[PDB]
C-alpha cells in the first residue's frame, strides 16, 4: 500500500511517499527519513488518506 508523509518542519516542508505492507512499517520508514533530515516533531496519522504528518 502507498503511504504519504507530510513534513511540516521549521526548516523543511513538503511531502514524500513510500510503499509498505502496512502503516506500522511505513511509520518506521518515514521516522528514519525525518530523523535523517533533522526533522524532530510530533507525528499524526490519517488512515482515510494513508498520510503521516510530522510537525515541528
Amino acid at each position: 500500500m502507498q503511504y504519504k508523509l507530510i513534513l511540516d518542519g521549521k526548516t523543511l516542508k513538503g511531502e514524500t511517499t513510500t510503499e509498505a505492507v502496512d502503516a506500522a512499517t511505513a511509520e518506521k520508514v518515514f521516522k528514519q527519513y525525518a530523523n535523517d533530515d533533522g526533522v524532530d516533531g510530533e507525528w499524526t496519522y490519517d488512515d482515510a488518506t494513508k498520510t503521516f504528518t510530522v510537525t515541528e
